């Protein structure tokens, strides 16, 4: 029953614990979710600390439960199924030739309210490589993400490898392992093989004086 409190717009609120090399940050969103399109609209700030990495670089850590999954595919969606209890998303995020984030969020209803609550902790980060360094472009490139089932854990895993464009052409390619598992005891549908295909466009609101990004995303189910 979970996917009935994604029929209409929910509203989201995102709350990330960071600590990259030693320096500490916290990054709240705001915003809302409207499945019924596979549509995000979140502003978040950060509200503790200095930001040390680059913005594009936390977007895959700041709901999937937001995607669209087209009617053929509703028996496929695994992250509305745990719903309202959630799930734990879990991942590690490889930098090419330069540190890693471990992260560990609970998304699930508080009230109303889409709650992603995200411990992130970055190690090995190199003082002038592309992420300490701030050489990221501020933007994103449409990205496939590959969902499985991985039943004897009773949740699903997700590989995929973001592309970081950087000013001279280069990329930082940051490749992530995601695993997901619900909080509750009741059944969920675990997914045959699929993806989600994920827009992200990055903006800033022109009247913000504090270091924030907007983000408006559009996710899609396919491939069965």
């Amino acid at each position: 029953k979970g996917e009935e409190l994604f029929t209409g717009v929910v509203p989201i609120l995102v709350e990330l614990d960071g600590d990259v090399n030693g320096h500490k940050f916290s990054v709240s969103g705001e915003g809302e979710g409207d499945a019924t399109y596979g549509k995000l609209t979140l502003k978040f700030i950060l509200t503790t600390g200095k930001l040390p990495v680059p913005w594009p670089t936390l977007v895959t850590t700041l709901v999937q439960c937001f995607s669209r999954y087209p009617d053929h595919m509703k028996q496929h969606d695994f992250f509305k199924s745990a719903m309202p209890e959630g799930y734990v998303q879990e991942r590690t995020i490889f930098f090419k030739d330069d540190g890693n984030y471990k992260t560990r969020a609970e998304v699930k209803f508080e009230g109303d309210t889409l709650v992603n609550r995200i411990e992130l902790k970055g190690i090995d980060f190199k003082e002038d490589g592309n992420i300490l360094g701030h050489k990221l472009e501020y933007n994103y490139n449409c990205h496939n993400v590959y969902i499985m089932a991985d039943k004897q854990k009773n949740g699903i895993k997700v590989n995929f490898k973001i592309r970081h464009n950087i000013e001279d052409g280069s990329v930082q390619l940051a490749d992530h392992y995601q695993q997901n598992t619900p909080i509750g005891d009741g059944p969920v549908l675990l997914p045959d093989n699929h993806y989600l295909s994920t827009q992200s466009a990055l903006s800033k609101d022109p009247n913000e004086k504090r270091d924030h990004m907007v983000l408006l995303e559009f996710v899609t189910a396919a491939g069965i």
